[PDB]
DNA sequence: ATGGGACTTTTTGA
DNA sequence: TTCAAAAAGTCCCA
């Protein structure tokens, strides 16, 4: 629970350097940088080095320029300390380490440091920075505390909503006090980028600052031992006429950071593809890919009439709020308590595969057809009951909406027990598979059903063909939202959003879809021949949507 | 024992 | 009354 993240050094000293890297200290001897989320100085430290080699390189010109008393060498240290480094934090021992730090960079007076132990969202700041870098808090709408939401939404509330996250904020926070002509460069989640949370964070940069790079590090691992996927936004307050992005986007997953001495080299070399994207043609969504996956985009997009959200009734799992009291082993002995009439079969992301679901080795009571507690009152003293406590913990139940042996969220029955296509929350590719068996789950696997209008234009068959195809797996990730290595987000507020088409192809892609689907529903599956038939299906698709 | 892969709960605002 | 979003994920192993 320390909150104090160590910002690697080679992203550090990039940071750094993409802010200061131009600077005219002839023209301004008196730069204002700052870091509101110091921590114990990663950024600062790195940013007094650049600034004493920037004032003793050009000492003698400033001598000439300005007060030939005041610039010296041997005052440099002092200059920098008064007037150019800025830094908050609300931790008071890493001010206090930091104080150290900028301190001991020269071995009289008492000189003032700018540091600030305070909340950087709830400050009075008196005046704006030219350069502002750092590394902000990232913390998500479960481990907020609920008072300090409450500010949040209320004095945050351009950028702050929902599900949105604390560095949303600091994002707002440093482009209002950045000055104009300012530069700002950070390291954050990459996840605000496409995220639906994120939707009004994106125009708030937009319509203030012009964004002039965005490196996407994708799944890389950047921070040791975290679980966190990071990108790197520059953007400026300059008065530009035309305003483009450098985007920066990883290409190996795999790589390690420190393969080079900067990150420039590695952003230049093979690891990185390079495109650019005009700042004026973002819409609420930031699609930022290049050029080929644009005219690919564009392309589906035109030639396809429908979504999934206009043909089919999507919705989330079952919530019970405790697994662990309604969750059992099919061969449980606890199970021959519990009539069958309460008995759901019970299925995990990993059951789902193309085309169809595993086999179910879970069931789920569905605890709100209990009538009364004397009546079944052991399934509620030996099975459910074993969890009271925290049972009695969640939200609902604390409220009286919920008995203490309900499921929390447990949807309506009917919308399970019913022809259905699932697929699982986060997975590495496509992944839609028709369900016949009635099968419940958490909210780790969607589900949705086609609406009755439009049952005689699309079937599920032909439905989880395209979906599962190379086309539509390249098609998603366009948009989709990067989680981690390997995993995006597959949900309703973009899985629904997928446009789907209906033409000559229509009956043989359908049929070849049976015809894996019959396969692998076979005792001895022969695999090879699925995947000929998932080839000859990408052909037909390609050709379809003109590919 | 750190790094990498398999896998994914329930709290929460709206 | 009741929906769906959210990785400073979580846990394990060689
Ligand atoms: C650099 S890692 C994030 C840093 O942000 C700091 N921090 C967290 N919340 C705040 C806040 N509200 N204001 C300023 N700094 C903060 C933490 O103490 C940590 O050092
Ligand atoms: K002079
Ligand atoms: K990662």
């Amino acid at each position: 629970a320390s909150g104090i993240y160590y910002t690697p050094k080679i992203i550090v000293d990039y940071i750094v350097k993409k802010t200061l890297k131009n600077h005219d200290i002839i023209k301004n001897p008196y730069p204002r940088i700052l870091d509101i989320s110091c921590g114990c100085g990663n950024f600062l430290l790195e940013v007094y080095d650049i600034l004493y080699d920037l004032f003793e390189e050009n000492i003698y010109e400033l001598k000439k320029k300005y007060d030939e008393n005041y610039w010296t060498v041997d005052n440099i240290h002092r200059h920098i300390l008064n007037y150019c480094i800025y830094g908050a934090d609300i931790d008071e021992k890493a001010i206090s380490i930091l104080k150290d730090s900028l301190t001991n960079k020269k071995v009289e007076s008492d000189i003032k440091i700018n540091l600030f132990c305070c909340d950087s969202l709830k400050k009075k700041w008196r005046y704006k920075f030219d350069y502002i870098v750092g590394n902000p808090p990232y913390i998500g709408h479960k481990k907020l505390e609920k008072k300090y939401k409450k500010f949040l939404l209320e004095k945050y509330s351009e950028v702050y909503k929902d599900k949105a996250d604390l560095y949303f904020c600091f994002y707002k926070k440093i482009i209002d006090i950045l000055k104009q002509g300012g530069i700002g460069s950070v390291i954050t989640p990459r996840y605000f980028l496409e995220s639906l949370s994120g939707k009004d964070l994106r125009e708030y940069i937009k319509s203030n600052v012009n964004v002039q790079e965005i490196v996407d590090f994708l799944g890389a691992n950047i921070f040791k031992n975290i679980g966190v996927s990071s990108c790197i936004l520059t953007f400026d307050k300059k008065k530009t006429k035309e305003t483009y992005i450098d985007v920066f986007k990883i290409k190996n997953e795999d790589i390690c950071i420190n393969k080079f001495e900067t990150l420039e080299e590695l952003l230049k070399s093979s690891k990185f593809e390079h495109f650019n994207i005009n700042q004026r043609l973002l819409s609420d969504e930031w699609i930022l890919v290049n050029k080929d996956d644009e005219t690919f985009y564009n392309k589906i997009q035109e030639k396809c009439k429908y979504s999934l959200e206009d043909i089919a009734i999507s919705f989330q799992g079952i919530i019970t709020g405790c697994d662990k009291a309604f969750i059992l082993s099919k061969d449980d002995v606890k199970l021959n308590l519990v009539d069958d009439k309460f008995l759901k079969c019970w299925i995990k992301s990993k059951n789902i595969n193309k085309y169809i679901v595993d086999k179910s080795e879970y069931r789920l009571i569905y605890s709100n057809d209990i009538d009364n507690e004397n009546t079944n009152k052991r399934i509620l003293d030996e099975i459910i009951g074993l969890y009271k406590t925290k049972l009695e913990n969640r939200r609902e139940c604390k409220s009286g909406i919920r008995k203490w042996y309900e499921l929390q969220w447990g949807r309506e029955k009917l919308f399970f027990e019913r022809k259905k296509i699932m697929y699982p929350y986060k997975s590495n590719e496509n992944r839609f598979a028709i369900d016949y068996d009635n099968n419940f789950s958490s909210a780790d696997v969607y589900s949705f059903f086609i609406k009755e209008e439009y049952l005689d234009k699309f079937s599920y068959e032909y439905l989880v063909g395209i979906l599962n195809s190379s086309v539509y797996d390249k098609y998603f990730k366009i948009t989709a939202k990067k989680m981690s290595k390997n995993i995006y987000d597959y949900y309703p507020n973009k899985v629904m959003k997928i446009r789907i088409f209906r033409d000559n192809n229509y009956e043989e892609i359908e049929n070849l879809s049976k015809q894996i689907i019959s396969i692998l529903l076979n005792k001895s599956i022969d695999k090879g021949k699925v995947e000929k038939l998932q080839i000859k299906m990408d052909n037909l698709i390609m050709d379809s949507l003109g590919i």
